[PDB]
């Protein structure tokens, strides 16, 4: 069996029995993360040892614990006592969803305040908004929610038409007590409604579009086994899913006529933060870390054959832990596919009479998440010719606002009296890279202007300039779009037929990083947004660049402490932590349900083989 | 009758017969350009009147003319003997193709060089090569063409393979005779094929790929009515095709609710150019410019059903004149079709219940070139949500030198002996605007950082700032990639529902510009190329950004003269011409035939609707 099969039904189901038998998992306990861990370097060989990671949480008031098992063996391996004042609370919990509604209903001061704007409280709709860390000092080693409201004239109304501005409550979610309600005054709440089904707001629905149909008449040209393994046009790959990351690639490796080549170990969005730019208190604590915080993969949809994925797909439906160790089953949570993609290539030759055109296509695997108001898609590409593409499609229902009377330079107007405060939603792909092998590198690849003048009088030459990033030290890097800056991994000790290193080369789309002030504390908790890209020396335990155990944790973890080992990257066992995201103003266009904007990186082969490898592809049908 | 419809073959023959009975058109005379103008501005009222304009060469050294003619009336409009070494040499001819060849095949030294390198000269390739403006003082106002060789093995051998590097000619087309050869000494000519229909190359062709399949069952949703006025969900405009500039798009607009509202008046290419970067002076002087000296859309492949256009596609078969001034059909040169584009919309929404899927689709308008060595498609996409987007394709086979032995910071190297100079692919989109009208502005846009302190006490604001481009001596804009700059282009005097300007927004790649020397002959005779986005006052004359005859002609011409005008663009009829270009560092994976890269840019609406303009899509079948 492969080591890195999907978790089974049953492998939770064994988790939760060990952790039974151990003490670990009694009534007051509840998972709030659960997964399983990759093998170690060099296990390959052999024998089986499925371990999961577990954190944890008591109702009752007790220290949660991380715990892994082994449960190849049925054996717990190692259990902690957390002390989350320093090292971070857990994950929101599903269970969560309604408590901070629940708790507020009851509260004399948020009921004053929904009097005030005669708001009924049976109407007024609060989510578990992650709290991060600001001055209040009685919120250090407490699990605390931040609630924003938002009415609901009726139980199928988008609530998101109607925020109530000036108005936000904090909570404990064990303690089951609400902290702090603030109202620092009275705005209208916007009137008119979102729901983009109702007919009096779509209008009659076209009549003009005409179908498109995707169909494989043969079935698809990719293969999958052990579950999870997929074969596709000389690529070779793992789908995993994990509850926090969501699609996990492992071992993308390339079969380059008889040998598979290792390209990427292992591949993932392991952060993604959306912070907001509104410095009003009612929401300038706001940055939801969608994936360390909430866990994109336990809100992965189920997507609908001929809606959500189009053509001849083959669905993965991944298993993950409900709070009480029971596994549930994400039915169709995963698409693959592969799709036309246009020319390859194409030449038209005077001289030898030939006429060439070759079509290209690409292997697709997604899946779609909601969180709260955002929905995102996730995708990765495999092409024809070599190149891996990440893409992020963005879209949902924006998160509002008031629209303040006198406008605004921190929220754009999207309807009579609705805002919507500026935000950005930022990732960091981890790339655990394995070009042609472990023994990898990084450099930097600037273009270069050159000076018009001797052995360039015509003032034409251009050049490229490469620098190795050597140590961890150095590898904290800034893109520059207007030199072509992009960054090689390479393996300097596999060099291709023309005796140059073979390499992979990350094309970023040098977008605008974080642009909180440095001082924040969300630049101290998202450290990694404020860079383009960072460079580690691989450890088993350094899996997000925000570090285990993101919610209210205080700035500095992850990347920027993992880096000061100043360990040496210059032909070793390296990781790449790019950093990516969208800066969202939003349009009135994005109301009442936004269009999909996108982001993404490439990553194409640089001398990694001795030639095209998509000669042997045959004229199309 | 459309005055935007495609030219017809009866209206070429009687430009041809208009031409003859003028004086214009005997014997000795060559056509080099012809192709209708666009209707003067507030003649949409009324009565037709087609006029072309023709550039008409002399092969007896006779000068050349430009002629405006009205097919309506029969009659010449104007017409001017040029001076061409003040204005210009006119487009390389077709006839031109093998000339350089020819001239070159008889000529003592050129045979020289080619028996010091053991060379059959019946194998020698030539190519018209353009020859720019460098030191020789014999060329000014002189039709020349410089030459490479490219030893052809066998009939049907790639010449690209097998360069001659250290050898260089000149020749002049009207008097026949070859002014310049240069040998800089002998380079061993590379030795291994690059023929990728060679089986010993290729290998085995792949068995694995499974049909994809693309139908549409009941038909396209676009219409076709007038030759070439398309009507596609919501979108109205009409496609033209010049034989300079290739697909251009007239009268973009989109119908909301029941107005017709313009967005781009025209759309087109009106310049790609690439430069050299290898300061070797066998080819330091050269610049191709595909579109303003080779003329792309004379060189437009005919499209091949299920290879280079899949689905369900309408072809239109543009017309063009022959030298002579006979019609030439391009059969099956521009495809249009309509595909799936995946999400445009999504959100599940736990409070409502609701849970809202939509899918995207684009319409495609595309064609293919071939120039040389080099093959692009130019692609114009209208999606469902008001975007705008063009992209290029760019193919082939990469031009080749020798590899020198001691490395190049210049050329990379492809093969054993073979190398790739580097060089850039330089496009100007020219964009006539008309949002809602032709009274517009620009304004940049950048991301706008702020400071922790009073008004912003946790650092977390972040805003955006616009700054209106009054007049032409302001409109000269570069990227900045980091700030996320963007431009705007809005109707001062159209404002939305929310009393804000409608507008657009252009989203660029913000990839490198001309990197050549800024005193450099390529940076003045190409100077659009080196800033991202120009604003210009319309004028019916300010055509391209090079000016109307590019080859040969000295620096200065084109953008930078028009904009010393310093007309005033803030509220008036303007035209903004965005630069973008790919630079290549030629790859190994690029030899024999180049996998495609792609470049391109976006236009989205910004305001410029309600709400969202995609609500009434429905649910997909
Ligand atoms: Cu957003
Ligand atoms: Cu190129
Ligand atoms: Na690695
Ligand atoms: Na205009």
């Amino acid at each position: 069996a492969s080591p890195f099969r999907l978790a089974s039904a049953g492998e939770i189901s064994e988790v939760q029995g060990i952790l039974r038998t151990a003490g670990l998992l009694g009534p007051e306990k509840r998972i709030a993360y659960l997964g399983v861990l990759d093998p170690a370097r060099g296990a390959g060989s052999e024998a089986e040892d499925r371990r999961f990671r577990v954190f944890i949480h008591d109702v009752s008031g007790a220290r949660p614990q991380e715990v892994t098992v082994s449960v190849t063996n049925g054996t717990v391996i190692s259990a902690v006592e957390l002390d989350t004042a320093a090292t971070g609370e857990l994950p929101v919990l599903e269970e969560e969803f309604e408590v901070v509604e629940q708790l507020l209903a009851t509260d004399e001061r948020w009921l004053k305040a929904l009097a005030a704007r005669n708001l009924d409280v049976s109407k007024v709709r609060v989510a578990p908004l992650s709290a991060g860390v600001f001055e209040y000092a009685e919120e250090r080693g407490r699990r605390i929610l931040r609630g924003l409201a938002f009415v609901q004239d009726f139980p199928e109304d988008s609530a998101w038409a109607h925020p109530v501005d000036g108005l936000v409550a904090y909570v404990d979610v064990v303690s089951k007590e609400v902290t702090r309600v603030i109202d620092t005054g009275v705005f209208p709440v916007p009137a008119e409604h979102g729901n983009y089904t109702d007919p009096e707001l779509t209008g009659p629905l076209r009549t003009t579009q005409k179908p498109i149909s995707i169909t494989q008449p043969e079935g698809p040209s990719f293969t999958v086994t052990g579950g999870n393994h997929i074969e596709w046009e000389k690529w070779s790959l793992d789908v995993g899913f994990d509850v926090r990351e969501g699609v996990v690639l492992h071992n993308i490796a390339f079969r380059d006529g008889d040998r598979l080549r290792p390209i990427i170990n292992r591949a993932s969005i392991a952060e993604m933060v959306v912070p907001y730019g509104d410095p009003s208190p009612i929401r300038s604590w706001q940055n939801y870390f969608d994936t360390g915080e909430y866990l994109v993969g336990q809100y992965a949809n189920s997507l609908e054959l001929g809606c959500d994925c189009l053509g001849d797909i083959t669905y993965l439906s991944p298993v993950i832990s409900d709070a009480f160790g029971n596994p549930r089953e994400i039915r169709n949570g995963i698409c693959m596919h592969e799709e036309d993609w246009g020319i390859l290539a194409k030449h038209s030759d005077l001289w030898s009479g030939i006429n060439y055109t070759r079509r290209n296509r690409r292997m697709v695997i997604s899946f779609f998440t909601t969180i709260g108001n955002y929905d995102y898609g996730f995708y990765w590409y495999l092409y024809l010719d070599g190149t891996i593409e990440f893409e992020a499609k963005a879209t949902g229902v924006v998160f509002t606002s008031a629209f303040p009377e006198g406008g605004s330079d921190n929220i754009s107007q999207l309807a009579p009296g609705l805002g919507a405060p500026f935000h950005q939603h930022i990732f960091s792909a981890r790339l655990d890279m394995a070009i042609d092998g472990f023994t990898n590198r990084v450099e930097e690849e600037d273009v270069v202007r050159q000076t018009m003048g001797p052995g360039n009088e015509r003032g034409n030459a251009f050049s490229r300039k490469r620098t190795v990033l050597t140590r961890e030290s150095e590898a904290v890097r800034e893109a520059d779009a207007r030199t072509g800056r992009t960054w090689i991994i390479s393996n300097p000790e596999s060099k291709n037929r023309l005796n140059e290193p073979v390499g992979y080369k990350l094309h970023a789309h040098n977008q605008p990083t974080l642009l909180a002030d440095p001082g924040s504390s969300i630049a101290r908790r998202a450290a990694f947004a404020t860079k383009d890209l960072w460079v580690t020396r691989y450890a088993d335990d350094e899996r997000y660049p925000t570090g285990d155990f993101v919610n209210q944790h205080s700035g500095g973890a992850g990347l920027p402490s993992y880096i000061a080992q100043d360990r040496d990257i210059d032909g070793q066992d390296i990781v790449v932590w790019h950093t990516f995201g969208l800066t969202h103003f939003p349009r009135v266009e994005d109301w009442p349900i936004m269009p999909v904007d996108t982001v993404g990186f490439k990553l194409r082969p640089e001398g990694f083989f001795d030639r095209s490898p998509v000669l042997d592809v045959p004229a199309n049908p």
